[PDB]
DNA sequence: CCATTTAATTAAATTTTTTTTTGTTTTACTTCTCCTAAAGGTTTTAACGTTTGGAATA
């Protein structure tokens, strides 16, 4: 009851809603992070392409394309093995080197959450994917707790404050 | 005181006829079955994702 609920799926006129209902979903904390995850890197794969003298191999949402594969290629970054060896990547800007990779699994659970999208009808089947639990609660916390350095650390590279997420 | 007869009538087997019944045949509607179509739900296949061993390394 508590704040604003006005907003429902129920977005038609009393007779209309009567008849029918938009098309709707349950919404839940984990797929909630998982969302905030991927519009995250999405933003970051925004970055990259702009900051990019190269193509961005991050920003193909084919099917064959897999992050295993691309992962491979690319490969655990130096000083810190759990990021990606983005420092090696060719930027118009001057490199920054490290500060442009992000974690492993994370970026594995962003694909896979993305991979999603061809057909969203079966939404659960990834609806709660990066933030799942399927011990490894230790493993996907520490995995949100990876990806929000990578956030904050992103940020106070370029200025930006934590709490414009 | 009355026996005579025949004249009219009936009765009856006989004939012939007309009908009536029976089996025969032909043909048409009549149900009985299927074929056909539509759609739906049930099953079959597939795909992804999960978790797990398999192999190698630090």
């Amino acid at each position: 009851e508590s704040g604003q609920s006005v907003d429902v799926c129920n977005e038609l006129e009393y007779p209309w809603k009567l008849i029918t209902a938009n098309n709707c979903i349950v919404s839940t904390d984990e797929s909630r992070q998982s969302q905030y995850i991927y519009r995250t890197f999405l933003l970051y794969n925004t970055v990259l392409t702009a900051i990019l003298k190269q193509n961005n191999p991050f920003d193909v949402i084919a099917e064959n394309t897999s992050i295993s594969i691309i992962v491979r290629n690319l490969g655990s970054c130096p000083n810190n093995k759990d990021r990606v060896k983005c420092c090696d990547l060719n930027y118009g800007g001057v490199p920054p080197g490290h500060v442009m990779c992000p974690p492993r699994e994370i970026t594995k659970k962003f694909f896979h959450y993305a991979k999603w999208v061809r057909n969203p009808n079966k939404y659960k089947r990834y609806s709660e994917l990066i933030a799942r639990q399927s011990h490894a609660r230790d493993v996907s916390q520490l995995h949100l707790l990876d990806w929000e350095n990578f956030m904050g650390e992103f940020s106070s590279y370029f200025g930006l404050h934590a709490h414009n997420v």
